């Protein structure tokens, strides 16, 4: 078995290998990359997402989200308070202000220490989940707006034609902006490209050990656990690396820098934070190996998790028994 310790692997494809996306994901899995739950892909040196980022300040963040924490430093939840719209130029300026800017630090490890120590005492603002793309239409390789769709994958694998569409999302981050512990909708893959700015630190649990994280979470967030059998679908809970280590939960960490791709694999729980002002683009995708994960994916029926139009068909075809109760949660 390849990569039996479930280490995060880093790949350096050549320009020739960067042509066929599906084939390169399949190659990474042949080398056991999926066991970690997360892989890094450094693009060939000849590749570019677009010519420059000089012209992005007029993108609108219609609903910036202030991420307010409750709990203790290593075990907290966050809720998102809606703020007034602002442009990417206005957001960048806010991120760089004395109130919100990254503090002086030695290195990524020092900054990671400061994050886990101090996150709860601040409420950074996140421009998350903005439909759109920063890939130039002429970028032919690893263009996240031109991938094969999850609906066409399900159709190719299972023969059923379904409604729905699959498009990317932009995330504009600042120091301490945080993504809570989660897997993707229907335990899909995700791919994330860091277009510009400061780094993003990731934590990940190997898919084979996901249930260990869930059990810990039920112990640490006992009210939430009673409220919903899949409350991590709410995407609000954080647990620090120190707390994971104290409870024997297997995990790994890695920092993504501008120009790098990250791939999360089916049922790979992940969480993390941004180091300063940045812009990432991400999208869900599928492969034939996903289908079995989609059939077994947990679902939130309590009404909190509330997701996209396109998840309907996935639940309806892959999880017909669950569909009724889940749709009651959606309405
Ligand atoms: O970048 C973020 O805030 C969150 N991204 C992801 O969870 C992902 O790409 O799967
Ligand atoms: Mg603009
Ligand atoms: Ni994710
Ligand atoms: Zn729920």
């Amino acid at each position: 078995a390849q990569n039996p310790n479930c280490n995060i692997m880093i790949f350096h494809p050549t320009k020739e290998e960067f042509n066929d996306f599906d084939k390169y994901i399949a190659y990474m899995e042949s080398q056991g990359a999926h066991r970690a739950g997360l892989a890094k892909i450094i693009p060939p040196k000849e590749w570019k997402a677009r010519e420059t980022y000089d012209n992005i300040s007029e993108i609108l963040i219609a609903t910036p989200l202030q991420q307010v924490a409750s709990g203790r430093a290593g075990v907290f939840t966050q809720y998102h308070k809606k703020k007034k719209a602002m442009t990417v130029g206005e957001y960048r300026h806010l991120a760089n202000s004395k109130k919100y800017q990254t503090p002086p630090h030695q290195n990524f490890e020092d900054l990671e220490r400061k994050y886990w120590k101090n996150r709860i005492y601040n409420s950074p603002i996140y421009g998350a989940d903005i439909s759109g793309s920063l890939f130039d239409e002429n970028t032919k390789q690893w263009n996240l707006g031109h991938l094969g769709t999850i609906q066409d994958l399900l159709e190719k694998e299972c023969g059923v034609v379904i409604e729905g569409v699959n498009t990317p999302y932009l995330y504009f981050g600042m120091w301490k902006t945080t993504f809570a512990w989660h897997t993707e909708d229907m335990d899909l893959y995700s791919i994330n490209y860091l277009h510009l700015g400061e780094p993003k630190t990731w934590y990940v649990v190997p898919p084979e050990h996901g249930q260990r994280l869930e059990r810990l979470a039920r112990e640490l967030f006992p009210g939430s656990s009673r409220g919903c059998g899949a409350f991590l679908r709410h995407k609000v809970a954080l647990i620090s690396p120190t707390v994971l280590k104290e409870n024997g939960i297997p995990f790994n960490r890695i920092t993504q820098e501008a120009g790098e791709f990250m791939v999360t694999f089916p049922y790979g729980y992940h969480a993390g934070f941004n180091h300063g002002f940045n812009c990432a683009e991400a999208i869900n995708f599928a492969t034939p190996r996903w289908i079995d994960y989609g059939k077994m994916a947990s679902q939130c029926s309590c009404g909190e998790a509330r997701v996209t139009f396109s998840m309907d068909a996935f639940v309806r075809i892959l999880q017909p028994e669950r569909y009724d109760l889940w749709k009651r949660g959606q309405d």
